[PDB]
């Protein structure tokens, strides 16, 4: 009932929090480090390559919180004119936000925080109409939409539209590496080609498992036929499976069940467009919706993992390097000199078992970052 992507907007905005206070945290460090090295009455108690450590943690940190500002999760979809690639995005947001080809360039979707859609292109920030005005190696339009109207959008998702995978060369998935998800969306009137299944291919040839989903959209024209039905996905099954678990290697046999999916988008589209019956419309609507939420509960899990670990332990380490540093200069102090130079050399004392004190606090919260956000810690 929670949307799973929550998770990744949770995660996000404590990621971002806990860099904010580690950049202010050793950027006072640093502050710290140079006040005492550059001291000239005080003999190595820090040292310069405890400042140029220092002054380098603060750069890296910086930037970091920079990109953590920006990510995002991403969904790209593959499928051959015309299984209904479109029409699939279209439903999970719940309106013609696609219409209606087509192109050669991939097509994302991103919210907006205003209220109108409107597109931009390679190179230029100028905003274009809400798509009107639709129509030398990839090229991609981005299409804007308000925020307010798909809770996708709102909670930092991302989809790509590719241009079908029927029509030419392969260079294209550096649009595709951000991608959380891939989702091949198949013909159901027709079988799964090597042309569809030679995209994931190299796909999966430079990611190590990615998350694969494949809809057998068009599920509508095996309607009517109860004993048909089931022969027909039992044999769609079969294909599906054989490629995800073996050809691809990318998936167990019982993880795969949750791979794949028999759908009608153009079905959920109308239904969801229409506020404000075929033979079983109930079924493979709620079908398409148990889709969403395991790609719901994936997408979100697998993002926070690849987008925001590596900075966690990047921070661990950085934490300890900083923690050995005030040990050290708090140590340094403590080795006859008057009582002048004696309270100097306690001062800076406590004000090093200060600073180590909040690296210490820091590592707490990354840990219980890690808690909340990264089974299996
Ligand atoms: N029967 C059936 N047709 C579908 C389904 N999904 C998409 N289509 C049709 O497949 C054709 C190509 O798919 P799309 O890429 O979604 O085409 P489009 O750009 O949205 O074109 P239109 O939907 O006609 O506006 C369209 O004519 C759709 O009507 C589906 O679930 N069932």
């Amino acid at each position: 009932p929670v949307s799973p992507l929550k998770h990744f907007v949770l995660a996000k905005k404590a990621i971002t929090a806990i860099f904010d206070q580690l950049l202010e945290f050793v950027t006072e460090g640093s502050h710290f480090v140079e006040a005492t090295y550059k001291n000239p009455e005080l003999d190595r108690i820090a040292t310069e390559d405890d400042l140029v450590e220092m002054q380098g943690y603060k750069d890296k940190l910086s930037i970091i919180g920079e990109v953590l500002s920006r990510r995002h999760m991403k969904v790209a979809f593959f499928g051959r004119t015309s299984s209904g690639a479109s029409s699939v995005i279209n439903a999970m947001l719940w309106d013609k936000v696609l219409p209606s080809g087509i192109t050669n360039c991939f097509l994302s979707v991103e919210g907006t925080d205003g209220d109108k859609a409107y597109l931009m292109t390679e190179g230029s920030d100028e905003k274009k109409s809400v798509k009107t005005v639709n129509q030398k190696a990839g090229c991609l339009v981005r299409v804007f939409w308000p925020k307010a109207k798909c809770a996708l959008l709102r909670d930092d998702l991302v989809l790509v539209d590719s241009p079908g995978t029927d029509v030419l060369d392969s260079w294209i998935d550096k649009f595709c590496l951000d991608a959380d998800v891939f989702v091949l969306v198949a013909n159901s009137e027709s079988t799964l080609m090597n042309t569809e299944k030679h995209f994931f291919h190299k796909v999966n040839e430079r990611l190590s498992k990615p998350n694969i989903f494949i809809l057998n959209n068009r599920w509508d024209a095996s309607a009517s036929e109860p004993e048909y039905m089931e022969d027909v996905r039992r044999q769609h099954m079969e294909r599906c499976l054989h490629f995800l678990v073996e050809e691809l290697k990318v998936v167990n046999a019982l993880e795969a069940q949750n791979r794949i999916f028999f759908v009608s988008a153009k079905e959920v589209l109308s239904a969801r467009k229409q506020k404000a019956l075929a033979e079983g419309f109930h079924a493979r609507l709620q079908e398409f919706q148990n889709f969403e939420q395991i790609f719901e509960e994936c997408i979100s899990q697998s993002a926070v993992k690849t987008k925001f670990e590596q900075h966690t332990i990047r921070a661990k380490q950085i934490l300890a390097t900083v923690k050995n540093i005030m040990d050290s200069v708090n140590l340094a102090a403590e080795d006859a000199r008057l009582p002048k130079e004696i309270d100097q050399l306690e001062k800076i004392q406590n004000n090093s078992k200060l600073l180590r004190n909040k690296a210490v606090q820091l590592e707490n919260e990354l840990e219980n970052f890690t808690k909340q956000f990264l089974p299996s810690s």
